[PDB]
């Protein structure tokens, strides 16, 4: 009956509204004053009321509000004590054994459940390894992703939150097939009526993820990642064409590539592959019928390699506009292309940070990368997406001596995750 | 020196400003006021003024403008008479035969030369065969288009009329190789500085014409065709993606094929293939070389089936905008595409006529048709389109009854051209 909440933003909030009102844990959550002005905020917001709210956007989605009350807010993680049954991590994947080995030997060891919100694709088998110092039959757990769009509307109370979206269909993978966890997460899916997908492991739900494989071909590129550390003299956009933006027949034939370099791997693990086509159109932004032939979106994986990419071309072009949205009167519809290029910039102390576009798509790839070589496997490619994004990082550090910099422009990052993989892929 | 300009459109008004100050030729000129109020108006206005003018709008065009009177303004083709050694056909390619037919044999037999201006692919062929019962070796002439782009910027003044564009490169063919009227064009180009590249025949002339490959799949089909015929509930666009324009995967296709049933028909009458991409991007409008391998539009005859419908699709996505136009301070560069369908429309006289397209691209295609099936030669997405057509004519029949129909709805037209066909073919 205790359970511990990692990460204080609006997926934690959102997640601690549902185990509130569908658990029977009490909870505390965790998130960094010795670090981060971000959650001072939330910390001194949460103080005052002494309750958060997760309200609706779309009323099909009631199950998920409410206003609540924790047990205990921490400020930071080194300030956790006692045991914890269940822990939850709703904090940024590449965290997740940065903030494990700062608890306390006690609390590790009183840990059955680690349930991974966001993961990437290997984060199970790290958090595995790590907690093998401590529990003996730890249980992980891996969704493909969080359950939908969570945000802070008012920056000023960060403890107010409003889910817009949910999704259409999550996974979810246990190392513990059919675990009692497994089932009472299963129950709870229907009550909020979100279709789950259990799947045999973690790795399986985690590559269940489309951002995996289409975001660092999107955004670690030199187009891209010009727009992001130096900026251009007009504004460009993530989604459109070249030059208002960086899809080209180059930029996805590198998403083909690395969508086969990571099926490669897959094989490996004998874990079914991922109809990347199917998935985009069936399972996120649809496209008008006679835009894709059923017949090339449902046998896509078998097709020759040339129009793998013109259908993958093409759905891009698709969803230029959303084909679905009300056209005004001369025929146009909503701008759904134009979305900017978050910029690297300065934090209230000064100090450069590299927006989660693409720094999280630098840890997703690295893993990858480096499960790669470990396994016998290829990616030259990957290889290719970290050298340039390694080589911006660098010109920037070159380019401004005189500016504080972040940890995130330093190579080369995740030993220990990396370790932690290496030691998992010896054992099996 | 007598030459006959059948045509008092814009091209006609031009070409005749061209013979006026650079040939020896006096110039009569011929529309019809017994069959349209256009020709009426143009008819009374140079009766006014007694003067054409050509103005310019980019001054690198000088050569072409100028203020001018011609020798004779004949009111109707019926009142041609006398002798002409030269004739010029600047009216559109569907009225050739119609209109040299109406001309007296005693003018006929005088006609040394007949050049066509904007000829379709057969074109020279019917021309050629119809001249042969009056002169014994008649020469014809083909270029590949129009120089450029004229319009009248005012219907009151339809005398005065503006050149805003002039093509890079046309193309040029003779009956008669190298003849002294071959090399007067020619010298004469080089007068106007356009780019003319002298070609073995007319036929090979008439296929360098890129609106011969995309103007039959952009307009013949249902999306276009319903555009034109029936009217959509919001505006859509001709060069646009589905759904605000026809263009779409299976377009992409469409286009593919009419281009090699088409190369399938030059390589019988020995004349080279149309690189269709380098045609389209090396010769019309330029994208940015990001977009497109050099390699691929080089080496595009060569390349498999899909990854040419690819390259296709690419290009049309990049022409979207002007990629080289100067966006504006958000980005947004000009909106190229927003290009509307004309719709059919009510004449004056109240009779429904069928706009230029897809008008003029059914006689194209119907010759090709008829070319295909005289010389043996499959063109299925050829009958396709035509069928098409023909089919929303006749719907546009049944549900019109009440109101008065141009004979461009009629079936089957052409008989007297597609007889001159069979005939010329039969001969060689
Ligand atoms: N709707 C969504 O926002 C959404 C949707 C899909 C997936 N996700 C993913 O789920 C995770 C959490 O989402 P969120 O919206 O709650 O984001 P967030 O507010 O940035 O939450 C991350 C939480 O973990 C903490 N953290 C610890 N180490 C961190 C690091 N290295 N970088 C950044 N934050 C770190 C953050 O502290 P501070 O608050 O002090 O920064 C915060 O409390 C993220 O990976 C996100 O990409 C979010
Ligand atoms: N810049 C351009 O406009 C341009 C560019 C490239 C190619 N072209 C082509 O060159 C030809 C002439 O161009 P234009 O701009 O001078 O067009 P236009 O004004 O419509 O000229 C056509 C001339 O021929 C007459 N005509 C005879 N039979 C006709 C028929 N069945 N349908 C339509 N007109 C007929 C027209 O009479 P009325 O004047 O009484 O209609 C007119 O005098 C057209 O085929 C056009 O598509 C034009
Ligand atoms: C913003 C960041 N990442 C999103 C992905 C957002 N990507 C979509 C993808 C997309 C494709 N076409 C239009 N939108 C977007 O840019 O809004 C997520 O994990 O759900 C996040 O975790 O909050
Ligand atoms: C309008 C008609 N046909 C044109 C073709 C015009 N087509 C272009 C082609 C195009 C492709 N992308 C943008 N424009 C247009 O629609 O303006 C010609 O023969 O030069 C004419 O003869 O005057």
């Amino acid at each position: 009956s205790k359970l511990l909440m990692i990460g204080t933003g609006p997926v934690a909030i959102q997640l601690a509204n549902i185990c509130y009102l569908k658990s029977d844990y009490e909870i505390d959550m965790v998130g960094r004053a010795s670090t981060s002005e971000k959650s001072k905020r939330l910390y001194q917001a949460y103080k005052k009321e002494k309750q958060f709210e997760v309200k609706i956007q779309n009323e099909a989605h009631q199950h998920l509000e409410g206003k609540f009350e924790i047990n205990r807010l921490y400020k930071d993680v080194k300030n956790v004590k006692g045991e914890y049954e269940t822990v939850v991590m709703a904090c940024t994947a590449d965290a997740y054994y940065d903030t494990l080995q700062q608890l306390s030997l006690e609390t590790l060891q009183s840990v059955k459940h680690v349930i991974l919100i966001s993961p990437t694709f290997g984060s199970q088998m790290i958090v595995e390894q790590f907690m093998s110092k401590f529990s003996q039959d730890i249980e992980v757990i891996s969704f493909s992703t969080y359950l939908g769009d969570t945000r802070i509307v008012d920056k000023e109370a960060p403890n107010h939150v409003l889910t817009t979206g949910v999704k259409k269909k999550l996974y979810m993978g246990s190392t513990h097939s059919n675990s009692t966890m497994c089932q009472r997460i299963s129950a709870l899916a229907e009550q909020l009526k979100i279709q789950l997908e259990v799947v045999e492991s973690p790795l399986h739900a985690e590559t269940r993820n489309s951002s995996l494989y289409v975001h660092p071909p999107l955004f670690m590129n030199d187009f891209s990642l010009k727009a992001i550390f130096e900026g251009t003299d007009v504004p460009v956009y993530v989604y459109k064409l070249f030059p208002e933006g960086p899809i080209t027949m180059t930029l996805i034939r590198e998403m083909r590539l690395m969508w086969k370099e990571m099926m490669a791997i897959l094989q490996a693990f004998r874990v079914p592959s991922v109809n990347l086509l199917q998935f985009m159109v069936k399972e996120n932004y649809p496209v008008r019928p006679e835009t894709l032939d059923e017949g090339d979106i449902e046998h896509f994986e078998i097709l020759p390699d040339i129009l793998q990419e013109y259908l993958l071309y093409v759905r891009y072009t698709a969803i230029l506009i959303d084909p679905f949205s009300q056209p005004d009167e001369n025929g146009h519809y909503f701008d759904f292309s134009a979305v900017p290029f978050k910029q690297v910039y300065k934090n209230e102390q000064d100090v450069v940070q590299i927006p989660r576009m693409p720094s999280e798509d630098y840890y997703r790839t690295a893993m990858i990368q480096h499960i790669g070589k470990m396994l016998g496997i290829k990616t030259p490619m990957i290889d290719q997406f970290l050298t340039r994004y390694e080589a911006s990082c660098q010109a920037y550090k070159d380019m401004h001596q005189d500016q504080q910099l972040s940890s995130q422009f330093n190579t080369n990052l995740f030993e220990g995750d990396k370790a932690l993989v290496t030691k998992f892929l010896e054992i099996n």
